């Protein structure tokens, strides 16, 4: 499903990602619409690592989600990539909140470096009434 901006925020607030770690809402709406436009079915195969890149925020099956077929990866979500596929996002926010409590946090995502980072991201979350 791709959701709509608004909706998306609230659904983010009503999951505990306000302020989680430290990151506004905001940024998280900045990575969602960056990483995949807000849509939970989103998947980047790369080439190079053999590793895909998973649902809503683009999480990556080398260390975060196992889908079996990425070589010498890891799971650290514990959850199979296909948990990161499902209109029902809580999965997928539990695995975003476990990648932000490493120790880059928000940074882990090169795009939040590119599009969210040292930017005006009040956009995402104005009107949505979080």
């Amino acid at each position: 499903k791709s959701f709509e901006r608004c909706e998306l925020a609230r659904t983010l607030k009503r999951l505990g990602m306000d302020g989680y770690r430290g990151i506004s809402l905001a940024n998280w709406m900045c990575l969602a619409k960056w990483e995949s436009g807000y849509n939970t079915r989103a998947t980047n195969y790369n080439a190079g690592d053999r590793s895909t890149d998973y649902g809503i925020f683009q999480i990556n099956s080398r260390y975060w989600c196992n889908d079996g077929k990425t070589p010498g990866a890891v799971n650290a979500c514990h959850l199979s990539c296909s948990a990161l596929l499902q209109d029902n996002i809580a999965d997928a926010v539990a695995c975003a909140k476990r990648v932000v409590r490493d120790p880059q946090g928000i940074r882990a995502w090169v795009a939040w470096r590119n599009r969210c980072q040292n930017r005006d991201v009040r956009q995402y979350v104005q009107g949505c009434g979080v």
